[PDB]
C-alpha cells in the first residue's frame, strides 16, 4: 500500500527523468536483460506441450504472470533508487486524442518517439534511441536498435478506448474453460484481447509495432513495462468491482495455469499474487 504506481501523465519532471536514469542503470548492470530473457523463454513453454497456452499467455496465468514480472521489475527499480515506482500508459486516454501519437509519453526526455522510416522504423529520439540502448533479437544475438511503428497496420490502426474497457470491466467471469484464446464471457480473454482481436492487450502491441509488435522481442521496448503496468491496473479494479469472483481455474486446468501451480520460469504461483496491496504496491487511482 506504500508504492503508489503513477499514470504517466502525472509524472513530474524529475519522476521521469528518475525512472528513465533507474531503467538504464538496470540495462548497465545487465539486469534488464534479464528480463526480456524471462518473457522469451516463458512464451516458449507451452502448457501442454503442442498447445498455444504458455506459461505467459494465451491462457489464464497472462494476468498473474505478468503481475510477477512487474513486481520483480519494481523491486529492481526500487533497489537502484527507492523512490522509484514502476507508472503506467493509460492509452485509453491516449486513444481520445486527435493523434495519439503526440502524447507526452513519447517526449524525448520519456520513451521517445516514433520510428524513423528512413532509417527502417530505428527509433532515433529519446533515451533508448539506437546508439544509446541495444537490443537483442528471439535468439539472445544483438539485433541493433529500438523500432516502432505506430499504427502502422490494417488490424489495429488505431489504440482500444475507454469504452473497450469499461467493456471488459464488466465480465463476471476471470476465465472460462477452455482456458485458451477461444474462450468466451473470460475477463482474462477479452483483457488479453482475442476475441474478434485485436483487441485491448493484443491491439497496444500491434500499435506500437517495432519489438513491441511481437511478443517475444516486446521488452526491449521499456514501454513494455509502462503497458503492462496499465493491463495490471485494469485487472486490479476488476478485482475490486468483482470482489466475490476469484480466479479460475482452481484445478484441473493445464499444469501451469491453475490457481496454485508455479508459473515457469519461477515458482510463484497465481495465488501468490492475487491480491496486488498485499505485495506492496497500489495505483493512485485507487487513493
Ligand atoms: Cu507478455
Amino acid at each position: 500500500k506504500y508504492r503508489v504506481r503513477k499514470n504517466v501523465l502525472h509524472l513530474t519532471d524529475t519522476e521521469k527523468r528518475d525512472f528513465v536514469r533507474t531503467v538504464l542503470i538496470l540495462k548497465e548492470k545487465g539486469i534488464y536483460d534479464r528480463y526480456i530473457a524471462w518473457h522469451g523463454a516463458a512464451g516458449k513453454f507451452h502448457t501442454p506441450p503442442g498447445s498455444d497456452r504458455n506459461a505467459a499467455h494465451m491462457s489464464s496465468a497472462f494476468l498473474p504472470w505478468h503481475r510477477e514480472y512487474l513486481l520483480r521489475f519494481e523491486r529492481d527499480l526500487q533497489s537502484i533508487n527507492p523512490e522509484v515506482t514502476l507508472p503506467y500508459w493509460e492509452w485509453e486516454t491516449d486513444a481520445q486524442m486527435q493523434d495519439p501519437s503526440q502524447s507526452q509519453i513519447w517526449s524525448a526526455d520519456f520513451m521517445g518517439g516514433n520510428g524513423n522510416p528512413i532509417k527502417d522504423f530505428i527509433v532515433d529520439t529519446g533515451p533508448f534511441a539506437a546508439g544509446r540502448w541495444t537490443t537483442i533479437d528471439e535468439q539472445g544475438n544483438p539485433s541493433g536498435g529500438l523500432k516502432r511503428n505506430f499504427g502502422a497496420t490494417k488490424e489495429a490502426p488505431t489504440l482500444p478506448t475507454r469504452d473497450d474497457v469499461l467493456n471488459a470491466l464488466k465480465i463476471t467471469q476471470y476465465d472460462t474453460p477452455p482456458w485458451d484464446m477461444t474462450s468466451q464471457n473470460s475477463f482474462r480473454n477479452q483483457l488479453e484481447g482475442f476475441i474478434n482481436g485485436p483487441q485491448l492487450h493484443n491491439r497496444v502491441h500491434r500499435w506500437v509495432g517495432g519489438q513491441m509488435g511481437v511478443f517475444p522481442t516486446a521488452p526491449n521496448d521499456p514501454v513494455f513495462f509502462l503497458h503492462h503496468a496499465n493491463v495490471d491496473r485494469i485487472w486490479a479494479v476488476w478485482q475490486i468491482i468483482h470482489r466475490n469472483q476469484n480466479y479460475q481455474p482452481m484445478k484441473n486446468g493445464p499444469f501451469g495455469q491453475n490457481f496454485r501451480d508455479p508459473m515457469y520460469p519461477w515458482n510463484t504461483t497465481p495465488e501468490d499474487v492475487m491480491n496486488h496491496r498485499k505485495l506492496g504496491y497500489v495505483y493512485d487511482i485507487e487513493l
